[PDB]
């Protein structure tokens, strides 16, 4: 679950250039 549309998400978490999203250090990076 948590995917991007067009390189948009809401939410409030982080969105991983292959069009996912999510928090912490898994799709925000560091």
């Amino acid at each position: 679950a948590g995917e991007c549309v067009r390189g948009r998400c809401p939410g409030g978490l982080c969105c991983s250039k292959f069009g996912f999203c999510g928090s912490g250090p898994a799709y925000c990076g560091g």
